[PDB]
């Protein structure tokens, strides 16, 4: 489903600028390397993927770039903070046996 | 936001049926429990949630007996599909993320 990649996409993009500040052909290569080729990456569609974040307010753009912004690092630490729950509850389920 | 904890609740409800058909209040029992008491989930909530995934083709519904006659959802065949590509999917990414080290 489309819409369930683009959220496994954005995951990764903010994973990258996570470890570093970095450009569009860099956050590629990062993730082509990291994926063992697996993540067939696409300059064509990297546009309107940054705008939407930079216009949500996540990310930064300043010239040689991106980095992640004060909101962005929260939204993660929420994200990834409320999805390891759901892990866990997940867990209790298979040990609840039902 | 919004958006998220109705699918974070999607995926609970999901893992719910993925391990045994089940009714309403034995969902809501059964989240309650696993969530130690932090998920207390509302009938129509649940019943909205289904609605889509039975129209969808995900679930679906049927009675059976014990109590007295009771609404048991399942998994359909296309259900098991989605959770495995799902699940494999997220998979990947988590490994992908660890080779960003
Ligand atoms: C992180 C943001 N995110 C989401 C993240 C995750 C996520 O993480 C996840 C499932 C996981 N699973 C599947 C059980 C596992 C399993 C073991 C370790 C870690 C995970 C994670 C990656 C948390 C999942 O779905 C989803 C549901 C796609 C989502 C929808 C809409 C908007 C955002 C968003
Ligand atoms: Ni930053
Ligand atoms: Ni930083
Ligand atoms: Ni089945
Ligand atoms: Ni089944």
């Amino acid at each position: 489903p489309k819409e369930m990649l683009r959220a496994q996409t954005n995951v990764i993009l903010l994973n990258v600028l996570k470890q570093g500040d970095n450009y569009v052909y860099g956050i590629i290569k990062q993730v082509k390397e990291a994926s063992n080729g697996e993540m067939e990456l696409n300059e064509a569609t990297l546009y309107t993927i940054f705008d939407r974040l930079e216009q949500d307010g996540i990310i930064s753009s300043y010239a040689g770039y991106y980095r992640l912004t004060e909101i962005g690092h929260e939204n993660m630490r929420l994200a990834f903070e409320s999805w390891s729950r759901v892990d866990k509850i997940i867990e209790n389920l298979e040990a609840n046996k039902k």
